């Protein structure tokens, strides 16, 4: 739609691209020499552009890299099995017809390994290659000039795609993993506000997305180790796994912001009247970890060192306040009538479960901060001001 | 391989069929009428089969049904074209590439929609059809009798595979739904005994299945649709929804597994002499609630109908002598000397948050047992024995 085009214009982008590749392959063809048979090549070009023009540079890469592997794969092994099967001058289809079927079990139960789950792209283009080439070269014979003309016009076709990718606004994925890095920090940190204020009032796609994209950071390091230097990123060798370190790290902190979004909706809860006791400091509590979880998010955007200060020493505070003053107020936690209604004493002993699940929160942030200092070392950081 | 053959007879047989079909299509192109020169598309028909074999039947029909929609589709709009261009006599290939560039700008955009993306495999081949027949069917009058003779190959190859599919040994995606709802019910079971065996020493998989599972029991839902009845599910509407709503209650259930699971890894801890004084109420609320979720699967696998006698009462009862024995021994989980070292504080107020997240477990089992209720009486179970 209009809005979706307006709001990401590099979609629009990436459809001018196919529609230009598309469009030079046709006007090749149809501005082409008029030699006979060009109905029959023609076609091939304009459709292996529609098959390997990926979003990414890496990701090009890669599946044309496997692609290429399954089809010389699949007519070498082709090849000799149709030279092979004149021994059995007497018996020809059967032999073609039993290799057919001991190779589409052979190949359809190597794509259900466990471990091969994501490669069945390649599989196919194998068992396709293969069937072609026995079944169209056999009324003749002698099938090889044209299974090495018409490769000439599949590695036209790519060679196009390759050119208009890679020298028109491409789009790599190593600052595709960069900015979803950048991303989590704010939405964890609007998460924690959210969660805090709603509680003390009178928040699900911040942790859910951080704690539901650790596939799609391990798929963007895998099309990254393709690409070239390029940018800020000139080394032979960048530390694409520092990043994925760091987000691990933050997404060990945002499981307990799911426990206190959790804590909100639950079936059991305190009194409204004991909660605005203790508010000051929860307040608190959240407006430093939200500070401290943007300035991170800020530093880590620029490509920017730690200063001399230190970051936890507002946030250390306080927690160790909210914690003087758990401690002196905890009769309104419990009761000491009973010392030797159920769901009166469950609703008072609520809200020790929210104090708890934030002074662990404001614990783990110590490993956020190693993660950090670790990746702007292995990483040539710049040093502040 | 081996394993993965005598551990799972159903990946042994789908290759073998796969096979059979391939060695009846081969077979018949092989074996032609004397005249070959009748037919030399007959590869058309080898090819079907290896993009419309499916694990399940009612995937099979459901994209087979969304690849034909989108294959008449873009041939009726390429003839369209052709008949329009005649008009322009002057410029037949500028107008035919300017056709080219914009149907593949409005496929790749409409392609990218995140709505529309279960779908990607009916884009590509409206493309794809677009293109080779412009550019086949230039410089020639007879390209809507040669359509038809291509989709009749592809007619042939289909019927072949729709055959074979359903008629040697079905795998219906039904069944499958159904095994899945008792496995998630056997893993939540498995999980809350090995957390709270865990917490009191002197797991994680099992929560992960069942939150992580939407997509998996959304698919097979979306599958399961098109299959006829057959077997126990005799109906014309099955419904399908309630083993989901069931599965939503079950993963809001397993939220608290997961925060409970989080307890045990966290920096701050209590002391273990703290800890086994509540031992006895913790493990009899962890084997109650363990008996009921195996159940609660053993009553589902078998398709049959509560009985008379109440199901929660036991873990009712044994929740009210836990909070009955946490209001006796309240002195131990706060401090009355400051009533008016932080670390020891903190870790005292953490045991209290265990037995509040077991309470809160306890507390969420109705919405199971009234989801399961209603999907008994949609579904005719059996009345128990
Ligand atoms: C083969 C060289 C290029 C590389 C191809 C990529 C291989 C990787 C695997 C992908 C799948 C196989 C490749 C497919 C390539 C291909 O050529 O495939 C192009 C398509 C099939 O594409 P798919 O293989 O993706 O399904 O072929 C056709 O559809 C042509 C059939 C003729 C259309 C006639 C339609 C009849 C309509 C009658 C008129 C009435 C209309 C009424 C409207 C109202
Ligand atoms: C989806 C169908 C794609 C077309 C599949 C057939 C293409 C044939 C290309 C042959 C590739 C080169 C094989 C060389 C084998 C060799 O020389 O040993
Ligand atoms: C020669 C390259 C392409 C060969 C044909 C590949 C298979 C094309 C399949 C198109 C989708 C047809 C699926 C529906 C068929 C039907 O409804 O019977
Ligand atoms: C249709 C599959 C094409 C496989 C080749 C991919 C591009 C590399 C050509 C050398």
């Amino acid at each position: 739609a209009w809005e979706m085009g307006v709001s990401d214009p590099r979609k629009i982008v990436f459809s001018a691209k196919i529609g230009l590749a598309l469009t030079i392959v046709a006007l090749l063809i149809f501005y082409q020499e008029p030699n006979p048979d060009l109905s029959r090549y023609s076609v091939w070009a304009i459709l292996t552009v529609v098959v390997v023009f990926e979003f990414t540079i890496g990701a090009t890469l890669s599946k044309g890299f496997n692609r290429a592997l399954g089809t010389l794969s699949a007519g070498g092994l082709a090849l000799g099995m149709a030279e092979l099967s004149t021994l059995f001058g007497d018996w020809e289809e059967i032999f073609c017809t039993l290799s057919i079927f001991c190779i589409g079990f052979l190949a359809t139960f190597m794509k259900l390994y466990p471990s091969m789950k994501a490669y069945e792209y390649g599989f196919r283009v194998f068992l396709l290659t293969y069937c072609y080439i026995l079944i169209s070269g056999f009324r003749t014979g002698q099938f090889i000039e044209v299974a090495i003309s018409r490769f000439l016009l599949i590695a036209l076709g790519a060679g196009v795609s390759l050119g208009v990718n890679m020298f028109i606004y491409p789009i790599w994925a190593g600052e595709d993993l960069h900015n979803l890095v950048v991303k989590n920090f704010m939405n964890v940190a609007t998460s924690l506000e959210g969660c805090v204020n709603g509680y003390l009032r009178c928040v699900y796609k911040g942790y859910r997305s951080a704690v539901e994209s650790t596939s799609q950071e391990e798929s963007l390091m895998s099309f990254a180790i393709w690409e070239p230097p390029h940018g800020p990123y000139k080394s032979f060798n960048y530390p694409w796994k520092n990043y994925v370190k760091l987000s691990g790290a933050l997404k060990h902190c945002a499981f307990t912001v799911m426990a206190l979004h959790g804590c909100i909706l639950s079936e059991i809860q305190a009194p409204e009247e004991r909660r605005q006791v203790f508010r000051q400091e929860l307040q608190r509590v959240g407006v430093e970890g939200a500070k401290l979880l943007r300035e991170l998010g800020e530093k880590v955007k620029k490509m920017e060192k730690l200063g001399p200060v230190d970051l936890l020493f507002e946030v250390h505070l306080a927690a160790e306040e909210l914690q003087h003053k758990i401690d002196k107020k905890s009769y309104l936690l419990v009761n000491s009538e009973c010392w030797e209604k159920t769901y009166e004493s469950a609703s008072a002993l609520s809200l020790a479960t929210f104090a708890s699940l934030l002074i662990e929160f404001v614990a783990r942030l110590q490993n956020v901060v190693d993660a950090f200092k670790e990746l702007s070392q292995k990483a040539n950081f710049k040093e502040p001001e």
